[PDB]
């Protein structure tokens, strides 16, 4: 209901060597969540970053089904071969040290993939009064984002997650 | 044990209109967490500050015991002489737009007064699995943070409270 875990058995260390070298040739944007955009809409002129424009000015999360094919080849791409769901508008969702979210809720449940992070990293379910860490142990996190939540790093580096948004 | 709430009957505007103009004569310091000590140590030479120092250089949080002069005949001082409990080491915490803490223990619990807050700032229980929001309410708001916790604000503007430090 209000999460999940879902065996991957994704090898972290390699998830963050491939997660690294992909953002030396594509950037983050923004600064205080930073984001790259790991799938486009078809025939999207700029791939990489249309998916991470405020939802007020996206189509619907359900047109953002292309992986980049630069993915496919890599240890990403193994990722996406290994869902047990199709995903839409998956991003790479970057915290910053010390940032955290508004509290807010989304239109649709999102999946969590943590590639780098700490104790100082937690999900809050707000009106559920629940704490979670999600761990860059290879496996997939569900959260029902449309539930009133925010999320946090205390931490003193960047915290990495994979988010892979959902239909069904 | 974990929180309770104190009948104070303090005003909200007043409080904010007081706090606001002494902000205007003794500014904050750092930039995350914004600070400004209300009490110092006997004879101390930067009464404003020094309480605001990291903890391994903290003497011990009860030398900070001198309520500053300058507040007396203003509404904070009318604030402090209805404490229910002795005040040591009392600071305006200021937390920047989307800034959070690590998550910690402190040596004692505190207590918190909000002076201005939004629904996007929460206190986070981590091991009690507790989400508490310190409502600017005029009231007194004890929280154990011996207990492993952290604070953020998903704000837009800046969350103020004064946090007063305690012994028995
Ligand atoms: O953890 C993240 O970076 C995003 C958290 C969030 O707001 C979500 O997944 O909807
Ligand atoms: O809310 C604050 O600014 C301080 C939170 C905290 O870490 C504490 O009260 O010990
Ligand atoms: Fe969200
Ligand atoms: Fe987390
Ligand atoms: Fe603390
Ligand atoms: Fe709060
Ligand atoms: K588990
Ligand atoms: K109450």
């Amino acid at each position: 209901a209000l999460t999940s875990r879902t065996e991957l058995d994704i090898d972290p260390d390699k998830l963050r060597e491939s997660v690294v070298e992909l953002l030396e040739r594509h950037p983050l944007v923004f600064e205080g969540t930073r984001q790259l955009a790991l799938q486009h809409r078809p025939e999207a002129t700029d791939p990489w970053y249309e998916g991470c424009q405020r939802q007020s000015l996206i189509s619907s999360d359900s047109d953002f089904t292309e992986v980049h094919g630069e993915l496919r080849d890599t240890y990403l791409g193994e990722v996406f071969d290994r869902l047990p769901f199709k995903p839409i508008r998956t991003r790479i969702m970057a915290l910053d040290p010390k940032y955290c979210y508004s509290v807010h809720r989304d239109l649709t449940p999102r999946y969590h993939l943590a590639v780098t992070t700490s104790e100082h990293a937690r999900f809050v379910f707000i009106e559920h009064d629940k704490v979670l860490h999600i761990p860059a142990d290879g496996d997939l996190y569900y959260v029902d984002t449309r539930q009133l939540h925010s999320a946090f790093n205390g931490g003193d580096d960047m915290r990495i997650h994979i988010v892979f948004g959902t239909d069904g």
